[PDB]
């Protein structure tokens, strides 16, 4: 009977997480091998530990239906059985997976090894992205040299692996169907457990958008009176390429000709972390005093040891696209950066450790429990340090940040500097799984894939393509996380939740009273505190354990999902923003994009 089996199925599921960990542990290594060093010999040995334990996943499925879990009274093991019935790719024929991977680490290797040509010397053509191209789009200020890098970029990393693309689209609805979703759409969504997700991102959006709208409209403006109305048209999408970024994804490259008070100082320390000797080690020493100095958990040994913090300057290949790692074990946890000394890249070294130390709260629960309440609440952690990083009031503590007086002026520099990251991401991040969930549920015809993506860009970022493009070029590859197969919604989820967390976190600091002046939640440096560090330590710990919204509750209280806070933070620049397009007579809204030939 029932009492007897679900006594046994705790022991079988003790054992059998113990197992996955250990065989996903040989799984990851390869993995790591294969980031760190492309070779063929590395990629074929990375597919074909996949393929094995692609094949244990099928019986360990197979033996769920061996069990009665949906008849047993622990709401933790029918949880735990659930976990193991998602094969997700492994559901495909050993032939099928095969494939996939072969057509997975083409599209990532293909992406990691793009070189292009110097713009004013032919002979040079060993530009990557990281650093070289990047270097440029962020730094020059010439319309034709980063029309060219752009160009040459989005050649290579986009539409040189469209049949690979293809494949992989058919193979990822084939196993999609294979778990009886509808599509790879309805799979990537199934992690938020929640069966009116998209809904509530599409209200949390529309709410955010008219903001985007009025920040679009002034970085127009403002771009005009810099390139000139040849360039840059008052009444079209914003030319992508003029942005700072690769992607347009975030804009705070360009926040030196935006600004709103050029005359009134804008934070950008990248140039006194220089000065001040700092290294890439030493960045991450000062990612890890934040943790430590909030009460969580001390970088382990292994860290130190394995992490790869500097781009090797060997000839080898390598994904220097930076990422988090969790072994599986205990305190073996590695980050792989190619860390450059700048602002932004001291963010994103925060966001990486933000990874790490919810690896190493939650190490102690079942194998299947060890991951993020939901995908956005692993991309959330770091993210809330760095919103405290970023303030004026802690990198003068640091001393990054010299001679700063913190009128009504430079806290407005400060909060549009911010939001050219975090309000121009919203549509960015919606677009790129509205675009793949276009494609993996059917509803754009091949011959249309194409201008179907830069339709989007258009429709939601109000940007375009710096020359014409058409069906015979394919362009959303030339982004990381298309090319390497990594959902992207997880970042829309984040910017939101992460000011829902930083909020909460600066109220139990003491460092935000809506009611006190001094006490601004843009302002707010949670550096020290036990207080929030206690709220990360009982939602961290608890991985998986529980649907997300027990987890937000183990935090703060609240359960919901919610775009107040964000918006709370950003209300004094709005509130100014609107009145100063209006002052200037600041044309709103864009026309449709003629960049994309059909
Ligand atoms: C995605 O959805 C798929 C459906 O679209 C689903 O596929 C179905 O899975 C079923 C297994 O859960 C499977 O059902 C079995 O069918 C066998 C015969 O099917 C054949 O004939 C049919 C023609 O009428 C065709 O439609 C089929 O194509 C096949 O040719 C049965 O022999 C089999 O039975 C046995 O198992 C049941 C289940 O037992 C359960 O567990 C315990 C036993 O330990 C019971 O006490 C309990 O009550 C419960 O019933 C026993 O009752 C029985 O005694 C037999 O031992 C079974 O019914 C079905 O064939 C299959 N296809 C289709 C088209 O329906 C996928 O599994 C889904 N995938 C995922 C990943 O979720
Ligand atoms: C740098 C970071 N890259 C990694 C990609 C994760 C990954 C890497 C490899 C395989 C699967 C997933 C991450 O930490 O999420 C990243 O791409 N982004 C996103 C991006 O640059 O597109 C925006 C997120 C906010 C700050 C940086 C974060
Ligand atoms: C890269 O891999 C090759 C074999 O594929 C190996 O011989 C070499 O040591 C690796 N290079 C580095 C720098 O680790
Ligand atoms: C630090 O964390 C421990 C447990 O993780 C807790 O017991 C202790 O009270 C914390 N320190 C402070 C000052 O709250
Ligand atoms: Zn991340």
């Amino acid at each position: 009977a029932l009492v007897k089996e679900e006594i046994q199925a705790k022991e079988y599921l003790e054992n059998l997480n113990k197992e996955l960990a250990k065989r996903t542990n040989v799984e990851t290594e390869a993995a790591w091998a294969y980031g760190s060093n492309i070779t063929d010999e590395n990629e074929k040995k990375k597919n074909e530990i996949s393929a094995e334990l692609a094949k244990f996943m099928k019986e360990v499925a197979s033996d769920t239906t061996k069990f009665q879990w949906r008849s047993y009274q622990s709401e933790d093991l029918k949880r735990q059985f659930k976990a193991l019935t998602k094969l997700g790719y492994a559901a495909l024929p050993e032939d099928d997976y095969a494939e996939l991977l072969d057509t997975l680490s083409a599209m990532e290797s293909n992406f990691a090894k793009v070189k292009v040509c110097d713009y004013k010397d032919s002979t040079k053509c060993d530009l990557a992205l990281d650093p070289e191209i990047e270097e440029v789009i962020s730094k020059s200020r010439d319309h034709e040299e980063l029309a060219y890098y752009w160009r040459e970029f989005y050649d290579k990393a986009g539409t040189a692996v469209r049949s690979q693309f293809e494949r992989y689209v058919e193979l990822n609805t084939k196993a999609a169907k294979l778990n009886n979703f509808t599509s790879g759409a309805e799979a990537w969504l199934d992690e938020y457990e929640d069966d009116t997700f998209e809904q509530q991102l599409e209200d949390i959006f529309a709410d955010i958008r008219p903001l985007y709208q009025q920040i679009h409209g002034y970085v127009r403006f403002r771009l005009r009176k810099h390139y000139g109305d040849a360039v840059v048209s008052e009444t079209g999408p914003i030319p992508m390429h003029l942005l700072g970024n690769m992607w347009a994804q975030q804009w705070s490259e360009i926040a030196d000709i935006v600004s709103p008070f050029p005359e009134k100082p804008l934070v950008d320390v990248s140039a006194e972390m220089e000065k001040q000797g700092y290294t890439p080690l030493k960045m991450f020493q000062m990612g890890d005093d934040f943790f430590t100095s909030m009460n969580l958990t001390k970088l382990p040994q292994d860290f130190w040891d394995k992490s790869i913090i500097e781009k090797p300057t060997d000839g080898r290949d390598l994904v220097c696209h930076a990422s988090a790692w969790d072994f599986y074990l205990t305190d073996d946890v590695r980050i792989k950066q190619c860390t450059r000394v700048t602002q932004d890249q001291l963010f994103t070294v925060h966001h990486e450790l933000g990874h790490i130390q919810y690896f190493l709260q939650y190490q102690h629960q079942p194998f299947v429990y060890r991951t993020g309440a939901n995908p956005g609440f692993h991309e959330a952690v770091g993210d809330v340090l760095s919103l405290s990083v970023s303030t004026p009031k802690h990198l003068e503590k640091i001393g990054l940040l010299k001679d700063y007086v913190r009128d009504d002026e430079a806290r407005i520099n400060q909060l549009f500097l911010t939001a050219l990251d975090k309000i121009v991401f919203l549509p960015f991040a919606f677009t790129m799984d509205k675009y793949r969930w276009s494609l993996f549920r059917g509803e754009v015809d091949k011959a249309n894939w194409n201008c179907a993506f830069w339709k989007l860009r258009d429709e939601y970022s109000g940007i375009e393509p710096p020359v014409v493009r058409s069906e015979k070029d394919f362009d959303a590859p030339a982004k990381y996380h298309i090319s390497a197969d990594v959902e992207y919604l997880r970042y829309l989820v984040s910017f939101i939740i992460q000011f829902q967390f930083y909020k909460s976190a600066c109220i139990k600091a003491g460092q935000y009273d809506p009611d006190n002046v001094e006490l601004p939640l843009d302002n707010c440096d949670i550096y020290g505190s036990a207080a929030a560090g206690a709220a990360f330590h009982n939602m961290l710990s608890m991985g998986a354990s529980k649907p997300w919204p027990d987890a937000l509750e183990a935090f703060n209280g609240e359960r919901i999902m919610s775009g107040k806070a964000i918006a709370e933070y950003f209300e004094p620049l709005r509130v100014w923003l609107e009145a100063e397009n209006i002052k200037n007579n600041v044309h709103i809204g864009w026309t449709t994009s003629n960049k994309c030939v059909s």
